[PDB]
C-alpha cells in the first residue's frame, strides 16, 4: 500500500528553511500522514502568502497537504505537552494526532536545569537535552509520554499508540512525509563536539526516531535542505559560550557583507552567525544521508549570480538541486529552474 | 564499489546467538569490513570447533572472514578502552582497527554509578548508560574517544577517524558486515519501558550508530536473529528488580520444562528467565527492521519436532527462515534446510 515516502533532512547547522520546504512538499506531494520526532530546540516557520507566519516546535508543517489525515509523532520525540496542545488547537484543519507512548516529555525542571548554563556551548537551553537524558536514564518513576499525558489536557486530543499500532497505520498509508529537525552538522555523532545537539541528525536517525519501518525507509526519497550561507546560533559571551566552528572551506562573514540587516534571535536578541557555503559539508551530508534531491534555499543571498551558480555547481557534482528558494513563502520555491530561468529569478528577487 | 552489506539485528531481548551468526556469516560471505557500535552490556560468544569460546564485548565476531581487512567501530559506540585493547590484542589475525572520534568512552565512574543500583530494573550495570549519557549531556571537559584514547595504550593500535574518512573507506569496500547488539525489544523506543536499554535497537539505529551512509543501507540485506525461547536477564530480587515482561502470546517457563539445566549468569550467578516463542514479537521486529532473512537459533530446544515446526511456520508467514542453529558452533548452523532435513537435524541434536 505505501507508494511514496519523502524524508526531509537538514544538511548544515539547522535554519535551512525546513518549515518552508515542508509546506512546499506538503502541497506538491499531498501526503496523507506527516511523521516527525520533534524536540523543542527551535521554531520552524511557514510564512503564508499574506505574510502571516506559523511557527511550530512540536508539529510538522506539511499541513498544507490537501490530503492530510494524520500526524504521527514518533518514539524519538521530545515533547513539550503545553506547546504541542497550543500548536494543535491552532491548526487550520481537523486531523488526527497520534503520539508514541515512549516519546520523552519536557518538564519545567528540565528547562530549569539547562537555564543554569554550563552545558553545550550555544545551547538553546530548551530543556530538550535534560528531558531526553531522563528518558535514557530509566530512573524509577520517570514517565514517558504515554503515562505523562494522562494528567494533561492534551490527552483529550491525542491517540497514544504503540509500535504495533503505528506499523499497521503506516503500512496502510499511500504517501508519507517525515520532517527532520536540527541539522546534520549538529549531530552528536558527525558534528564538532561539543558544539552539537543531543542526538544524531541523519536520515537513519530520523527513520529510527519516527519509528518508520525499514521497508518503508527503503523506498523513501531523501530531500536535503541547505542554505547558500550556513548559519549557527548566536554566541553567549557573558556565559563564555562560543557556538562553534564552520567547515574549513567556509569562512565566517557578516550579514552586512551581503547587504542584509543583522539577524537576531527571537527572544534573547543575540546576533546569529553566518558563514560562506561549504562544498565539503554539502558533499559529506549528501553522502551520509543518501540525499536524492537538494533544496537550495536563500538563493537571493549571494552578491552575484555567479556566486549563486558556483554554489549550484558544487552541489550538482553530487546531487540534483531540485528545489530553489528565493524567499520564505511556498510561492518563492521553484522546481528545477533552468540556468536561464535562474538568472531571471535572481534578478527579480534582488 | 559496494556490492554487499549484511546487517545483523536481534529480534527479541538479546542472547539470540549473534556471536554465532556473525561468525557464520563472516565465513559464508567473507566481508572485508566489519562495522559495529558496541556497548559493554554483555559478551557475545563464538564457540570454536574444538569447544574454545571467544567472548567479545567491544569487537565484532565476523573475524572468521578470510577476507577481513578492517574493523570500524562507529560513532554510536560506547567503548571500554581497556576491554577493547584486550580483545584486539587477542585477535587471531592482523587487521586494521578504526574507531570514530565521537564514540563514547566508559570510565570507572560510570561503572560505579550504575553499581549503586536504582536505575533500569535488571540493568547489566556495565556503566554503558552513564557513559552514553555523559556524551549526550555535553558538559564542558567531557572527552569522547578521539581525545580520551590519546592518554591510553589503545592509541597505538587504533586509527581515530572522522566521518569523511569513514565514508571514503566504506564506499570503497566490496562487502560490509554490520553487527547489531542488544535486542529489538530492549529498544528504549519499542520496548516495555523501563525494562529496556538506553537506545533504540533497530536496523535504523544500527545504521545511524555505525555511521553507515544511507546509500549503502539502501542495498543492505537485514538478517534477524531470534531464539525458539526468548530469554531475559536475571531478576535481582535483593535490589527489588524484576527484569521485565514478555509478549502476551509468550508465557514464562523453566529450563527444566525443556529438560535443560538452569542457565546462570556469568558473574552474579543468577538464573536467566526464559519464555515461549512470541509470533507477535517476531512479526513486529521483522516489520520494524525490514528483516529479509531470519536466523532461528536454539532449534534443539523445543520438546517436539512439531513444536519447532510451529515456530517455523509462524516466522515464515512473514520472512524466510534462512539459517537454523542447533548448537553453538558455526558447523551447527544449517542453510535453508528442507522439512525432511530438519527432521533429521532435530533428531540428531536431541
Ligand atoms: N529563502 C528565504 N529567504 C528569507 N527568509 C527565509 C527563506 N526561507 C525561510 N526563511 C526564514 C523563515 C524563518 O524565519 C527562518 C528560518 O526558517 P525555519 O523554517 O524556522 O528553519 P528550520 O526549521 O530549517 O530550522 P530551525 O531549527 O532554526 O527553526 O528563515
Ligand atoms: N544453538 C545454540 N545452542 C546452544 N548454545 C548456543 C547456541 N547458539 C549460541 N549459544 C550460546 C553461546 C553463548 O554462550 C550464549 C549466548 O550467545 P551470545 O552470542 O553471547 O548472544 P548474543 O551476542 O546474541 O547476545 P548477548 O548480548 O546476551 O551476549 O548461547
Ligand atoms: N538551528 C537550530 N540549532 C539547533 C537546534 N537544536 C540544537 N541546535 C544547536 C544550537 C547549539 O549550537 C547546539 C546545541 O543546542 P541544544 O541541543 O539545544 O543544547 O545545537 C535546532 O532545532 N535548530
Ligand atoms: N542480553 C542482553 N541484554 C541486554 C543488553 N544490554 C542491555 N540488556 C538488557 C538488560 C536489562 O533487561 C535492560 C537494561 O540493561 P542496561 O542497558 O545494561 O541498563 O536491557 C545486551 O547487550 N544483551
Amino acid at each position: 500500500r505505501v507508494k511514496n515516502c519523502n524524508l526531509i533532512v537538514d544538511c548544515q547547522y539547522g535554519s535551512t528553511g525546513k518549515g518552508l520546504l515542508a509546506g512546499y512538499l506538503g502541497a506538491l506531494e499531498a501526503p496523507q500522514v506527516l511523521c516527525m520526532a520533534p524536540s523543542p530546540n527551535a521554531g520552524h516557520t511557514l510564512v503564508e502568502e499574506d505574510g502571516t507566519a506559523r511557527v511550530h516546535k512540536m508539529l510538522p508543517l506539511g499541513i498544507t497537504s490537501p490530503s492530510l489525515e494524520r500526524i504521527y509523532l514518533g518514539p524519538g520525540s521530545v515533547i513539550d505537552m503545553d506547546r504541542l496542545l497550543e500548536e494543535y488547537l491552532a491548526l487550520p484543519r481537523q486531523v488526527e494526532l497520534w503520539v508514541h507512548q515512549n516519546a520523552a516529555v519536557v518538564l519545567q525542571e528540565h528547562r530549569d536545569e539547562e537555564a543554569a548554563g554550563g552545558l553545550a556551548p550555544g545551547s538553546t537551553r530548551s530543556g530538550a537535552g535534560s528531558a531526553f537524558i531522563a528518558k535514557i536514564r530509566r530512573r524509577p518513576g520517570t514517565l514517558l509520554f504515554g503515562e505523562a499525558v494522562r494528567d494533561h489536557p492534551l490527552h483529550g486530543v491525542v491517540r497514544v499508540v504503540d509500535t504495533r499500532t503505528a506499523q499497521d497505520m503506516l503500512f496502510r498509508t499511500r504517501s508519507i512525509q517525515a520532517e527532520g529537525c536540527q541539522g546534520y552538522s549538529l549531530s552528536v555523532h558527525h558534528g564538532a563536539y561539543p558544539y552539537c545537539t543531543a542526538r544524531d541528525v541523519t536520515t537513519a536517525q530520523l527513520i529510527a526516531d519516527c519509528g518508520l519501518p525499514y521497508d518503508v525507509a527503503r523506498i523513501a526519497r531523501v530531500v536535503g535542505s541547505m542554505r547558500t550561507y550556513p548559519i549557527r546560533v548566536a554566541n553567549r559571551p557573558e556565559a563564555g559560550e562560543w557556538s562553534g566552528p564552520c567547515y574549513p572551506d567556509s569562512v565566517e562573514c557578516q550579514f552586512a557583507d551581503l547587504g542584509l540587516e543583522q539577524e537576531y534571535t527571537t527572544v534573547t536578541k543575540l546576533p546569529r552567525r553566518i558563514f560562506t557555503f561549504s562544498a565539503i559539508q554539502a558533499h559529506e551530508a549528501i553522502a551520509q544521508n543518501g540525499v536524492d534531491e537538494v533544496f537550495l534555499n536563500f538563493a537571493q543571498y549571494p552578491p552575484s549570480l555567479g556566486a549563486l551558480e558556483d554554489i549550484l555547481d558544487a552541489i550538482e557534482a553530487r546531487a540534483e538541486v531540485t528545489y530553489v528558494g528565493f524567499g520564505p513563502k511556498v510561492t518563492d520555491v521553484y522546481h528545477t529552474p533552468t540556468r536561464a530561468e535562474l538568472e531571471g529569478l535572481y534578478a527579480r528577487y534582488r
